[PDB]
């Protein structure tokens, strides 16, 4: 594991531990969310992430954070304002980004 993988690996770690219902943890289905496929067009979640890391394809913490707010900003607009993945997406992403510095 190169130098960019283990400090994303620790980034990582922490953003999930802002997440502890695992809300992010893995890509929404159209099943659980009707129509989110044909509404979203890049989808992200901390599980692709991970395997992003692992298999070398962030080579910058830039990279890294885009996918982060890509999935924040996802959540942000398949959600309505008042709602539970909304909040808890625009709250992460202030948090992770001051976090990443
Ligand atoms: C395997 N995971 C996938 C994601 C998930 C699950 C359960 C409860 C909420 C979520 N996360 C959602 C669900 N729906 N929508 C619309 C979202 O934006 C998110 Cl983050 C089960
Ligand atoms: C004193 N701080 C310095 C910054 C830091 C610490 C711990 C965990 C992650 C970070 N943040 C990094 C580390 N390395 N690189 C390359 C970065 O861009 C950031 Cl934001 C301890």
């Amino acid at each position: 594991s190169t130098p960019i993988q283990q400090l994303l690996e620790h980034f990582l770690r922490q953003l999930q531990r802002k997440d502890p219902h695992g809300f992010f943890a893995f890509p929404v289905t159209d099943a659980i969310a009707p129509g989110y496929s044909m509404i979203i067009k890049h989808p992200m979640d901390f599980g692709t992430m991970k395997d992003k890391i692992v298999a070398n394809e962030y080579k910058s913490v830039t990279e890294f954070k885009a996918d982060f707010k890509l999935m924040c900003d996802n959540a942000m607009t398949y959600n309505r304002p008042d709602t539970v993945y909304y909040k808890l997406a625009k709250k992460i992403l202030h948090a992770g980004f001051k976090m990443m510095s």
